């Protein structure tokens, strides 16, 4: 009766005539329909995404691809802990309130100037979200931004207080990209390809720097009323209590090491998933140092996205273990020659930048970083670059809100009209389409 | 400064000590350090549960034992979903209120007699709390027996609201040794000697039949004068709605399922972790019948208890690997044979029994299920006997409160005095020490 219902019945359909229909090999059948019936339920989200992510191996198994313990072993996968150790971080920072001390103290150092009030704010937005999250930091700025746009509270001088709003949903989705941890889909590509920390930074952090001030300049240069105003810095001040600096010390030392594991662990005995032990470590630290409790841990950690790490997984070992990755890669072979690796890598960008306003982050990429990264690999390249473009490409979402939550926020302060935001993007979009495909290119030998 | 913390330092004091005075192959030193750390970590809770949990396979790594990986693949052992899936079956029945219905349409059936009124309310608590969990079970009961004992309000008439009081506390912890969804002892056993569903049902549903009457009988024939009062049926009623069968349908379903896992998996193609499936099949279905939102799962599932789980059973590996069950097996060997099997079971049985009092119901069983388990099996005895045994006696906690939080949540309804628990537990866990040394005696050929 309910749309979803009926998506999920046309997607059992689908299967079943693709499973009926298709003229290969029989592994390669049950590769591709199970492709299509995943494909489907991730991008229209007619189920949780987490429960899609479920149904990944429990379908694996029935099919005989794998034995049920070695389809749930994706589940436990190195980098779905390096993630929960970052979750974790959050939470103590979160809770002992060090995200409110870092906003203040850096927007208090704008004296009262709405110039520098704004410039602060993304600055901060993007800052934050290198570490905690996007749609808490998003959610946790809005009334941040609200308060010092009330001075300049003439909403019949909107485009003042839209620049400002729509600055920081950019911003946390910006600074999301800077970090393996900060957006699931930077976890999705580490996991797949096997990136480090320091690996994952050595790409994004480049790329959040040069796409921050570039987003900036694409708002402003629409309609900026703001090189006037004043501050109303209302509510009370903030001071370092009970180990706030503990837990910058914690965080400082567990950034350092996730930095210099390179280093580190060769002099040491080479450890095998060392950002990871780093990542557990900053748990038990944590908890020894008493300044984050586990219940706080467990609201804060979204396991759904953790489940869905593994099921990502789950399905690129099902479309090697079918052999799809390598059909695809036969059937792809006359079209990615006869293309430049410039044409597909602009190609790629651009699908993706687009197909991210109207599904999910984290689903886009839990779809289509396995699909690539095997193809690619029966290419015999190093799947590493379309894995890490996708994943970046993955948290470009700039035109309607429900492309992401960030967006969503912001808009429901009930003053963003759909228009605005659907020319900003795409204008940012087509923006970002060269950045990447620009640096993609760069980082090639 | 605080006191966990120097339960913590003296701990690692302890292990440091033993690590370098103990006079052994270097494995075996190292196995037994760890063991008397973790040991202590979660008898005395210093840490979180969860945290020691996670501290298990980090020293595993960094002391060479394991591979991190090869660790953390712990944590996807098949009974950790299984019990996930039962935590989502919990979550819908909860929030669709078919919990409440299953109270009120039984509570209902006794028309205004107390004496026919507790009966059904501890008769209650043990079938719901056979599927749902422990404190989840106990904390919705208190509203509904406190509704009752409000007609013999009369608290210088104790004995008749501490009866039934006493009384739901015992029968949430006896209904959860029903089956392998209740507590979580029951499901480390379960994967420590690689139990199915209606394995540990053929084995602990006897056991709870047993002990409910054997612990209402004691309770009784200490002080009630119960067999008078009168009803008073203050609330809404209940009713059916939007698949509230459906809820049912998917849950008995399910159950069947897991009765008939025997030959219903051995007819259908032998696969791996039948029972897992089942389990995960459940939160499908309850998703595609769209009866529960995942956000419920969410908050419903301890999250805490599936990664102690893990830590659990790597903490079973660790004793393997290193020879530390072999070199226990050694040292108790002598003593062993001196003793019988009656001996032995008895003593373990009354160790648990009233250690259990003193410490978490499952941390206790994350300790003791694999160090017996692992030298069982280096003795070359099926070691489900021990495992069983140790699983069902961590769940007899009948004495003071922090003991369970069914026995704290009943204790802070501010009327049950110290003394009074402290000696009704104490008949029961002898009273239980009988019953389990007798049905582990009858249970061997
Ligand atoms: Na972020
Ligand atoms: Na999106
Ligand atoms: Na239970
Ligand atoms: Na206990």
């Amino acid at each position: 009766l309910h749309r979803n219902s009926l998506i999920v019945l046309a997607d059992v359909a689908l299967f079943l005539a693709l499973y009926h229909f298709l003229p290969f090999e029989h592994n390669v059948v049950l590769g591709i329909s199970m492709l299509a019936f995943i494909a489907v339920l991730w991008l229209t989200e007619a189920l949780h995404v987490t429960v899609t992510a479920i149904l990944v191996p429990v379908m694996a198994v029935f099919f005989g691809i794998f034995e049920t313990q070695a389809a749930l072993n994706n589940f436990a996968n190195s980098i779905i802990f390096l993630f929960l150790g970052g979750f974790a971080l959050a939470a103590a920072m979160h809770h002992q309130g060090l995200d409110k001390v870092i906003a203040d103290k850096v927007l208090a150092m704008a004296q009262g100037k709405m110039s520098v009030a704004v410039f602060m704010l993304f600055g901060v937005t993007a800052l934050l979200s290198m570490w905690i999250s996007n749609t808490a930091t998003a959610a946790m700025m809005l009334p941040l931004v609200l308060g010092v746009l009330s001075k300049v509270d003439a909403d019949k001088q909107r485009s003042t207080y839209v620049f400002v709003l729509l600055g920081v949903a950019y911003s946390a989705s910006i600074g999301g990209i800077a970090t393996l941890v900060g957006s699931p889909p930077n976890a999705i590509a580490a996991a797949e390809v096997g990136l480090s920390f320091t690996d994952w930074m050595k790409f994004g952090l480049p790329t959040a720097m040069m796409m921050l001030p570039m987003a900036i300049a694409i708002l402003y240069f629409l309609l900026k009323p703001t090189l006037n105003g004043m501050f109303e810095l209302d509510r009370a001040p903030v001071n370092w209590d009970k180990g706030k600096v503990v837990t910058l010390g914690i965080f400082g030392l567990t950034v350092f090491l996730w930095i210099f594991s390179s280093p580190i662990n060769a002099a040491l005995g080479g450890f095998k998933s060392f950002d990871t032990l780093v990542a557990l470590g900053a748990i038990l630290m944590l908890s020894f140092a008493r300044v984050v409790h586990w219940k706080e841990i467990q609201k804060t950690a979204d396991w759904g996205v953790l489940l869905l790490f593994g099921g990502g997984l789950c399905l690129s070992n099902v479309l090697k273990q079918t052999g799809t990755s390598v059909f695809l890669a036969n059937a792809l072979s006359d079209m990615v020659s006869h293309m430049g690796i410039f044409v597909v890598i602009l190609v790629v960008a651009t699908f993706v930048v687009f197909l991210t306003e109207f599904a999910s982050n984290t689903a886009s990429a839990a779809l289509l970083i396995p699909v690539f990264a095997t193809v690619a690999e029966a290419f015999g390249m190093s799947p590493v670059l379309l894995s890490v473009l996708i994943a970046v490409a993955a948290s470009c979402a700039f035109m309607l809100p429900v492309a992401t939550p960030p967006n969503a926020i912001v808009f429901a302060s009930g003053h963003i009209k759909q228009s605005e935001m659907m020319r900003v993007g795409l204008y940012l979009n087509i923006a970002c389409i060269g950045l990447l495909t620009a640096i993609a290119m760069l980082f090639w030998q």
